[PDB]
């Protein structure tokens, strides 16, 4: 039974994708455990969400993405939660996301790519600890 | 542009119809302007947001519903919010709700109604403030 | 606590939309109880079920588009299933049925209108004998 | 058997909705005969179509509206497809379109109501000979 | 033109999915042939479907489950109507089990996995003759 | 930035799936810039569009099938639009295409298959000057 962080991207409230993702998940049959929603999250909340990738790039563009909008972050709970999640989830690359997967079927660029989810036990338990300190 | 209060029962979480009714008021084009999810309602917030219904005869199987699973306190906002909310929300009872409303569609009883929503501008205004002090 | 007697009709096959029919009304939250599918039902299964309509103009048409594809007969149960499904359903005109029902969104013709369901407690008990012994 | 003139506005394409629209027609039995799609409607065409609108105080911010994306203008085919489709649109006022039609469901504003429809047999045909001369 | 034997599991009828998994093979286009609903299956029929799994340490409770509820047994007909229903029913394990599956979407447990079918010529006559003997 | 030329075939309309097939792209947010109707499109019309078939066996059943109900011609745009709309489609073969793919999901027939897709830059050019000529 393992826990994971998930967060609906601001694309997904500008395109009205929200309840699509979330049912895509709650279909698959994981259950919430915890919720928050965020009008704008602060940049510091996501430099840190994001600080594996402060050297990269993109950095910038993706910590402005990703204030641009409201965010809703998401404690699911279920057996193997993360690396299941993960695949639904889609890769990152919209040269590779397989139909059927979230990225796959709505994901058309690789910035906007309209939800995150952790990808390993440590940093679940890392990401977890940033939207949910509590 | 009005604002109004959305429950989401915890028979939505039971039946998994918890995206598929947000799913419905996301798609009319209305905006959440605060979310929260709870484990547990508190039985007091619980007993304030039907604090009308008090003295009437299913208000403790009402209650004792209300906290029987999780549930979500939304704020949508959009204009006319409240009145047009209510109208997809559909008749409390099975026997007057109509195809095409959420309860009128997915729901199969009086009490476990799946969905609440503000009646009034009045009303909205005290639930909001109950659930988002 | 109800059961009624639904039919699945040749055009719904012909048309690919048999789950799309029985889902509608298993998200309302009625449980199948019996269910049996005909590749071809037997004329006077057809002409007993129909039994009220035997003098009417249409009843030769009626029939012979009962047979000319599989249906199927399903019981359903729930609290007043009878008068809700019928409510799902949705009016015989397609000039009457309202967008949300059945037929209102689905069908676009007085024969072949997708659905059957019982009418009343007395005919549902009757149409249940017929196509469950 | 009749024909009716149907546009796919320039909100339907904003908000990603024309395939939703076009299939709840699609899902009622209604071909096409017709299709043009337009990725800026010149202004006249627009003026004409509403001629009777001209004098009206939303004249201009209507035509606006309508020039502002995409359309898809639409013949639609079927056993009084005018009175039927005008019945899955739903009325132009958000206060008053019913769950369970097209507007009722999606468009939450007055002038940006996602799909327009002959509303009778003599303003089909002219509708018709407007897009499709 | 091959037939298949296809079981609608107790778990689709406790959250609901009958119609959705019977939709999914109807949208493929497959024509019933034959179709049997059973309010609670005798378990002697169930151990004969799963004859080939009585070594197995789950096979006690595999049997317990599939008469846990009702089941919908049901003859499905098209061109190589075998391997393609499935590949739609997806993998049994939740590990695998692709995205766009009926298993991939909305099963989340190995047991607990909506839907049967025949996996080849042999076993679906075998399989279809215990449930459709005549 | 990509334009390809996507074609709803005949067994689009006869099953209904038109609105099907273009919301699936629809909803990948792929923009149409191009679009028309045909009630029946000329024969000649298609053995150009299908000049490099000519010579295989099923070339005239393949025209005889792609002139027996409506067809849609579109121009989609989007970034790698080409690639992308192909994976969406799915594999020729029934035996292959993946759930999640339109053809995966919807289509059973290797020359009934709902949906035409440019398979490269020039190809894509060469049927959007067949199709869009202007
Ligand atoms: O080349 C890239 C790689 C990633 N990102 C963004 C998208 C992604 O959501 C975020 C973090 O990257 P990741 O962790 O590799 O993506 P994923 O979300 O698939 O783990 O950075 C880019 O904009 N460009
Ligand atoms: O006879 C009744 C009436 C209502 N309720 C419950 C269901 C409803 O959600 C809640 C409040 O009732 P309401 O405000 O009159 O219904 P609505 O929720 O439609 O406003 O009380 C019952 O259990 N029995
Ligand atoms: O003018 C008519 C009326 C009815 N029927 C067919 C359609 C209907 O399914 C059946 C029985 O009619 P009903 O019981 O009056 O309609 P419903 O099925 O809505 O109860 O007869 C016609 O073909 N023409
Ligand atoms: O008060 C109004 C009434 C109408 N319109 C726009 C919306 C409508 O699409 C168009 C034509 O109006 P109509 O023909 O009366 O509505 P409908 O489109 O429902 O026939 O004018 C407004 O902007 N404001
Ligand atoms: O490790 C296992 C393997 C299988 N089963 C159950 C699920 C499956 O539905 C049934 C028969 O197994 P299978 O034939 O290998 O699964 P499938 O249904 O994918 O053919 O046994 C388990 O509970 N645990
Ligand atoms: O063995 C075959 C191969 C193809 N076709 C038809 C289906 C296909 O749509 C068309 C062109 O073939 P293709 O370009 O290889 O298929 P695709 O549409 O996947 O590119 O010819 C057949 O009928 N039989
Ligand atoms: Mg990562
Ligand atoms: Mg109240
Ligand atoms: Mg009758
Ligand atoms: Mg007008
Ligand atoms: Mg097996
Ligand atoms: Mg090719």
């Amino acid at each position: 039974l393992q826990r994971t962080l998930v967060l609906i991207k601001p694309d997904a409230f500008e395109r009205s994708l929200v309840a699509e993702i979330m049912g895509r998940i709650e279909k698959k049959n994981f259950k919430i455990v915890s919720m928050k929603f965020w009008s704008k999250a602060p940049r510091n909340l996501i430099e840190q969400h994001y600080k594996e990738h402060s050297e990269q790039s993109y950095f910038n563009d993706l910590c402005d993405f990703m204030v641009s909008g409201p965010i809703i972050s998401i404690v699911y709970e279920g057996t193997d939660a993360i690396s299941k999640i993960r695949r639904l989830q889609g890769n990152t690359n919209p040269l590779a996301s397989a139909p059927g997967t979230i990225r796959g079927d709505l994901a058309n660029d690789i910035g906007e790519n309209l939800i995150h989810a952790s990808d390993s036990e440590d940093s679940a338990v890392d990401e977890i600890s940033i939207w949910f300190p509590e």
